[PDB]
């Protein structure tokens, strides 16, 4: 059932879920795309559009929702219960959230087939992110871009 299901939001979410439940990585097998220039987490996503593995103390990627929401006209993604306030607004081409409660930016890259990249820069290398014009960002809008 296809409804015209236009949910406005305020920048919390609706339920409070549970975050994630899920592994810590402790550093060494994705934390090699981690490491390109001093992010504190990466989270990988599968072809189909699920998560691989999300590594931020149960930060709670629903890779689906994490996709979807950003297709909403929303300049605030609400997950793990924080409301990331763009910075640069580009459906597909990497956008660019704001922490607006925590300090950071949260950066992903889209690729179509539902996979995304979801990047974060370090609230003490923030000042850092968007210091070169594209420090962090070329480590996400290009690689998954060109692997969909």
């Amino acid at each position: 059932m296809k409804d015209g299901f236009i949910l406005k939001k305020k920048k919390i979410p609706k339920n409070i879920f549970r975050i994630g439940n899920k592994e810590m990585s402790y550093s060494d097998d994705l934390n090699s795309l981690i490491q390109s220039q001093y992010v504190s987490y990466v989270v990988i996503l599968d072809p189909n559009g699920a998560i691989y593995w999300t590594n931020n103390e149960n930060w709670q990627v629903n890779g689906s929702e994490v996709l979807r929401q950003w297709m909403g006209s929303a300049p605030s993604i609400t997950v793990a219960g924080t409301k990331f306030s763009s910075f640069r607004n580009e459906p597909g081409v990497s956008f660019v959230g704001r922490n607006m409660a925590g300090g950071g930016l949260i950066i992903l890259q889209k690729a179509p087939n539902g996979y995304v990249f979801l990047s974060w820069t370090s609230h003490e290398f923030l000042t850092t992110s968007g210091l070169p014009p594209l420090n962090i960002h070329a480590e996400i809008a290009m690689m998954a871009a060109k692997f969909q």
